[PDB]
DNA sequence: AGGCCGCTGCTGCTCAAGAGGGGTTCGCGGGACGGCATCGGCCAATTGGCCCGGTGTGTCGCACGATCTGG
């Protein structure tokens, strides 16, 4: 239903192909910086 | 009433059923082709026989004869 209503503006998939597409367009440096900032500031189980 | 800080239970990982149609294989034969393999001659060639013809040098078969040891 959602695809036929608004098929444009996004893409979805199934199986290992979706994970491959995600891993291809993944910014490691930004996520690492976010994790380091949270570690510096955050506390609790979130830090672990 | 949502976010969040712990508890507490639960789970997981590891050490001891036919029928037709068609291209392809191979498998027998099947013989044809070409080839190399096998058998009377054959004469004038190196080695090795097989000797003449000379002596000599050196072993062996026996004669005269001296020395020596045993009999």
């Amino acid at each position: 239903e959602l695809r036929d209503r608004f098929g444009t503006y996004f893409d979805g998939s199934m199986g290992a192909a979706a994970l491959q597409k995600r891993l291809e367009s993944f910014d490691l440096e930004e996520e690492a910086e976010r994790l380091r900032e949270i570690i510096r500031t955050g506390k609790g189980q979130k830090k672990t």
